[PDB]
């Protein structure tokens, strides 16, 4: 829409309370100005037909229940939108200020959230195993990463390029979110998954295999399901960035941690400028490597420990 810039505030899935960036022109809609080419999100009103319905209000408070899936699609975004400008120098997901556009209330139950190579989109939730999932932001940067992603790599879904993708998403997911401050961890959904029992979450950066992923190569799925395990497999990828930042002993193997600033700067460039679609575990190895020998130079600690972690998970 054309309209005027405004500032509305609403309440997101977790009953916290925001402030958004809305337009004004009869109605207040869901359109952020302030960023790049804008931010978008929209109302699929319980169908699959996409993306929807911009959102339309009339009064500019978003306290309905209704409400909240939209509230906080919009304003992770903007978070999301912000992490990579400020940390990364990259303007949205294409690199030229792309606007992003989100789906809420996809679908009935659905109990899942993806990008659909032009979007992101967001089910409710049955509201047992999920409540909607735009409430965590973890998942909301995991999502507009995999819009990187095919900008830049543009990783192959399936196998190890594919868990390389998912490894991506959830590394760039997880300093989202301590980018934010939102009460941050090495878990990836824990804020939308399972209402009903605590402490739990969809999968373990630090442990993978609390949830019965591999945290080693040796211990790799080579089934065709999860398109090849692209799921599974990122748990080995996931295991090492987080040995990378934190540190530790895995497997016998020690990893002097530094830092998640670095962990993210390098796993960007190898990203930005070295990856390629059809890349493999080992490649990321060498693109990690040389990334990090860029950044801090051959015989630095910090390139020391990218080839400790990997050597610790068992990539070459
Ligand atoms: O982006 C992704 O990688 C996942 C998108 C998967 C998707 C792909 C194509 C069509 C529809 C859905 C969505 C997320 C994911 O990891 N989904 C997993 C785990 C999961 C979520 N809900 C589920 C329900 C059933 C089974 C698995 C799941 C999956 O689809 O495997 C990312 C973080 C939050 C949800
Ligand atoms: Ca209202
Ligand atoms: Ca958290
Ligand atoms: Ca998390
Ligand atoms: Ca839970
Ligand atoms: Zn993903």
């Amino acid at each position: 829409i054309t309209g005027t810039s405004t500032v509305g505030v609403g309440r997101g899935v977790l009953g916290d309370q925001k402030n958004i960036n809305t337009t004004y022109s009869t109605y207040y809609y869901l359109q952020d100005n302030t960023r790049g080419d804008g931010i978008f999100t929209y109302d699929a009103k319980y169908r699959t037909t996409l993306p929807g319905s911009l959102w339309a209000d009339a009064d500019n408070q978003f306290f309905a229940s209704y409400d909240a899936p939209a509230v906080d699609a919009h304003y992770y975004a903007g978070v999301t939108y912000d992490y990579y400008k400020n940390v990364h120098n990259r303007l949205s997901y294409d690199g030229n200020n792309a606007a992003i556009r989100s789906s809420v209330h996809y679908s009935q139950g659905y109990n899942n959230a993806f990008w659909n190579g032009s979007e992101m989109v967001y089910g409710d939730g049955d509201g047992q195993t999920f409540i909607p999932l735009s409430g965590g932001i973890d998942v909301v940067a995991h999502e507009l990463t995999h819009a990187v992603t095919d900008y830049t790599a543009g990783l192959i879904y399936q196998n190890e390029s594919g868990a390389i993708n998912e490894a991506i998403s959830d590394i760039f997911g997880t300093l989202v979110e301590f980018y934010a401050n939102k009460n941050p961890d090495w878990e990836i959904g824990e804020d939308v998954y399972t209402p009903g029992i605590s402490g739990d979450s969809l999968r373990s950066m630090s442990d993978p295999a609390k949830y019965g992923d591999p945290d080693h190569y040796s211990k790799r799925y080579t089934g065709t399901q999860d398109n090849g395990g692209v799921h599974i497999n990122s748990g080995i990828i996931n295991k090492a960035a987080y040995l990378i930042s934190q540190g530790g002993t895995h497997y016998g193997v020690s990893v002097v941690g530094i830092g998640r600033d670095k962990l993210g700067k390098i796993f960007y460039r190898a990203l930005t400028q070295y990856l390629t679609p059809t890349s493999n575990f080992s490649q990321l190895r060498a693109a990690a490597v040389q990334s990090a020998t860029d950044l801090y130079g051959s015989t630095s600690q910090e390139v020391a420990s990218v080839k400790q972690a990997f050597d610790a998970v068992g990539v070459k």
